[PDB]
């Protein structure tokens, strides 16, 4: 009947063919393969779905060419700060890992260049540079690192001064025709919260910020640079305590008690700083992101099951001791339509419990040990709760026991479906799968025989949420006692995609009836051999437990009070 | 030594900020509640002997 239908579409195959093969495209993007072939190189290791991205925050973005300053030890080092003020840190940039500190301050020796500071192994395979290198359009400051000593220990932290007002190179047009200069002076602050580089708060500053003061510092930083050869340089000019703040915003002067007490003995000294420079690549040499696709074809048989054999003397006719057809045709519409499809969800469930664990979802393209295509476009996901009725009850009058008890188990619905929806991404990949129609996700409600009284009213207009669309689905077998299966479905669609939750192989079959005689006996028979099969898809499925039930009814419970101890125990 | 065609998109573009005014709300623990009871947190107003 309903129950099957709703979950399994019915898909008619003509007698000649025995299954049917499908096959699904999909776009990659993925990154540079391992060595080189002459003709690109096809199906590396390392391959990513780009749908994926749309709920991912970093799978899609990339710096290949940042002007960032690359070690070379024994060679560059004396344009580096010293290693034993701030370790070296390791970063990434493309296929290529290096390490990274900060560069030093010039004051009267030679300036920096940029451009040899950046030659990434990668850059030396691809050939050293003669005209290779252009400074962008802009220059600006990363970050700038400053030192607090107070006796012997000092702590060190960086300021994210990028994105300010004053710290973006503007051109000075004198001396050159490309050149670029820096004029940054202005007060940044020290919060009263604010953290130290390696996480932690300072251990310096804690009597100041106790009292809720904060701190003013005057720096005065001023440098060039050429935008056609990498020529450069940089000076600190002034680093000291100007202002102290009230938390109020009030100033209070530096000669105070207090506030002398707590900064006597600091100072501050400058130590380095990073340039944010991006490669204008006119004549470009980059690898970008890739962008190639695939196919898999997957192939699905479909089988032939136990015949249903008839057997009847016949000399005469019988009609009470064998009725018509009606039988045999009753017998086949229960046992397909109803318990091999109660069976295979149950089983379908019990798997999905295996292989993916409650409540963790897994990414695109995860796994193969699970049946369908579905996988391919949507996040698989599983979870299972159960409602205890007798303790997640309100009631203040029995008249209206029926209402609370529905609206908790409606509540307690829409949560799901509403949770299911956001971390299965099923929507977006719905809107991906289909362009010419935005419909809404359906949601489909299996269920015993004795629940849907107590879904079905009309004091919530919402009862699986709003622009939801959806079917509640009655079994009368003995199976789902007590059980509710949550699955998203296509309601109109009829032919089989990996959104669709599972497909009815069917192959019509006729009957057979002739004579035959076994061991010298003369009897017509009756023959009906089925064939189907119960293909699916889609790996999502909540499932949620209602138990306790009756004597939540029956009983009286459970007004929550918490006297909030204004009684000495806590 | 490999002859494609290629295409490629260079993008310029950012966002800058001006307003220096923004609120923060943060919503945690939905779950629970909205599965859970929870009610009628009283305070008992000190008619046995204890101040």
């Amino acid at each position: 009947h309903e129950f099957a239908e709703l979950f399994y579409r019915t898909y008619i195959v003509t007698p000649d063919q025995a299954g049917f093969q499908l096959s699904i495209r999909r776009n990659l993007v993925w990154e540079g393969w391992t060595g080189e072939g002459l003709s690109g190189e096809k199906q590396e290791i390392s391959k990513r779905n780009i749908l994926q991205g749309l709920l991912d925050y970093t799978t899609l973005e990339t710096n290949s060419t940042e002007l960032i300053p690359v070690i070379q030890s024994g060679e560059n080092d004396e344009q580096f700060i010293d290693p034993s003020v701030l370790p070296a840190q390791t970063v990434k940039q493309g296929k290529d890992t290096f390490d990274t500190n900060f560069l030093k301050f010039s004051e009267n020796g030679e300036g920096f260049n940029l451009l040899m500071l950046a030659q990434t192994p990668s850059r030396l395979k691809k050939g050293s540079m003669t005209f290779t290198d252009s400074l962008d359009s802009r220059i600006a400051l990363k970050q700038l690192l400053i030192s607090v000593t107070k006796g012997g220990t000092t702590e060190l932290f960086a300021l994210d001064v990028n994105r300010d007002q004053y710290a973006a190179y503007t051109a000075t047009r004198e001396y050159n025709f490309r050149l670029m200069q820096l004029k940054f002076h202005t007060s940044l602050g020290l919060g009263e919260e604010s953290t130290t580089v390696a996480g932690a708060e300072s251990a310096l500053l804690k009597d100041l910020f106790d009292l809720g003061y904060r701190i003013e510092l005057d720096v005065k930083v001023d440098g060039e640079m050429n935008v056609e050869n990498g020529n450069g340089d940089t000076s600190l000019r002034a680093l000291r305590l100007a202002r102290v703040f009230d938390k109020e915003g009030k100033e209070i002067a530096l000669t105070d008690s207090r506030v002398s007490a707590a900064l006597s003995g600091l100072t501050v000294t400058g130590v380095g700083y990073s340039l944010e420079a991006r490669l204008t690549n006119i004549n470009q040499l980059e690898m970008g992101l890739l962008i190639d696709s695939d196919v898999q074809k997957q192939g699905f048989m479909i089988p032939t099951l136990p015949p249903l054999v008839i057997v009847k003397p016949a000399m005469v006719e019988d009609d009470k001791t064998y009725p018509r057809l009606e039988a045999l045709t009753t017998a086949y519409r229960i046992q397909q339509m109803r318990n091999n499809a109660v069976t295979t969800l149950l089983n379908r469930a019990d798997t999905l419990k295996s292989y993916l664990g409650v409540g963790v979802p897994h990414p695109i393209e995860s796994n193969l040990g699970l049946e369908g295509v579905g996988q391919y476009y949507v996040r698989p996901y599983y979870n299972e709760a159960t409602i205890d009725v007798l303790n997640d009850l309100n009631n203040l009058t029995s008249a209206a026991k029926q209402t609370d008890i529905q609206g908790l188990i409606v509540s307690k619905i829409n949560e799901m479906v509403y949770t299911a929806d956001q971390l299965t991404g099923y929507t977006a990949a719905l809107e991906a799968a289909f362009s010419g129609r935005s419909p809404k996700p359906h949601v489909a409600i299996g269920t015993d025989m004795r629940l849907p009284q107590y879904i079905q009213i009309n004091g919530d207009d919402r009862t699986v949420g709003i622009g939801y669309d959806y079917t509640i689905a009655r079994i009368s077998d003995l199976r789902m006692k007590d059980k509710i299966v949550m699955t998203f479905i296509l309601p109109n669609e009829s032919e089989p995609h990996p959104l669709q939750h599972g497909v009815l192989g069917f192959i019509p079959e006729y009957l057979v009836d002739f004579n035959m005689i076994r061991n010298q006996r003369i009897g017509r028979e009756i023959r009906l051999t089925p064939r189907y099969r119960y293909f699916n898809f889609l790996p999502i499925m909540l499932v949620i437990n209602v138990i306790n039930l009756e004597e939540a009814i029956a009983q009286r419970t459970a007004l929550d009070v918490n006297e909030t101890q204004v009684t000495p125990a806590s």
